């Protein structure tokens, strides 16, 4: 109640299926604003600005990315991160995995989802466990360049994740800008490539058509999703009151269940 619910809150995000998406094109009826979009993060969004009581507009991130820290960045960070920084949105909802190295920069509510990084590959490629991955030479791999997995590979401590991270990053033609493209060669390359891919993004894909890829190994990590506030947000507060609300009420699963399990074609 003290604070400004007048202003349209900006709120930067990033189209990556399931979590953000465009609404289906149709004959002769353009969609605009936040109806163009739907998808979890656009369901979250909703709930979240129904909580706070205010209103808010769907500005897609200016460079397609989650945010990196880029020496060529206006404030050290590229992507939503940066756009948060800069103070060009007013908060971030998306698929923004909550890192050590994010945290210095923004703030994050505590988490809305739970996940882990994860193996995607072509069915029959012969491949159960990371470890596999470093033991053969036909089977490449990579993942979304310079997001959360890559720093994740780039500063474990775990001998065997230092050793794929040398080889991603001695081989980054492998690892892509995008996930979906990531996806595409998992598809395309005829079981020689597999993808490291965090793991709703991974569960969403192979249980839709066209039932060619699977997920194998146990998750690598644990972590989370988060609501991502430029530091001294008025709302950063209320925002995670707001997230523990949807999460006790049983929203988050509600909107989860509609997004991954509703939609199990394979
Ligand atoms: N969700 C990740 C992007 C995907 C990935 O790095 O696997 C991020 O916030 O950086």
């Amino acid at each position: 109640g003290s604070y400004d619910r007048n202003h349209t809150y900006i709120v930067s995000s990033l189209l990556e299926e399931p979590y953000l998406s465009l609404k289906q094109y149709t004959y002769g009826e353009s969609l605009v604003g936040n109806d163009r979009f739907e998808g979890y993060c656009k369901d979250l969004a909703d709930m979240l600005a129904a909580q706070l009581g205010i209103k808010y507009e769907i500005r897609l991130v200016q460079d397609g990315n989650y945010g990196a820290e880029n020496q060529y960045a206006p404030g050290g960070w590229d992507g939503m991160v940066g756009e948060l920084i800069r103070k060009e949105a007013d908060i971030a909802i998306s698929a923004m995995t909550i890192t050590a190295e994010r945290e210095r920069v923004i703030d994050f509510s505590k988490p809305f989802m739970t996940l882990g990084i994860s193996i995607m590959i072509k069915k029959g490629t012969p491949i159960k466990t990371p470890e596999d991955l470093t033991m053969q030479t036909d089977v490449n791999y990579g993942t979304l360049l310079y997001g959360s997995t890559w720093e994740f590979f780039r500063r474990s401590q775990i001998g065997l994740h230092n050793k794929m991270w040398e080889y991603m990053n001695a081989n980054q033609h492998h690892s892509v800008h995008t996930t979906d493209e990531g996806i595409r060669r998992v598809r395309q390359s005829k079981g020689k490539y597999a993808l490291l891919v965090e793991s709703p993004k991974n569960e969403y894909v192979n249980a839709r058509p066209p039932c060619d890829t699977m997920k194998v190994g146990r998750n690598i990590d644990t972590k989370g999703f988060g609501v991502a506030t430029p530091i001294g947000s008025p709302l950063r507060k209320r925002l995670n009151e707001a997230v523990l609300t949807l999460k006790e009420n049983g929203e988050l699963l509600r909107i989860r269940n509609k997004w991954w399990f509703d939609k199990t074609e394979c």
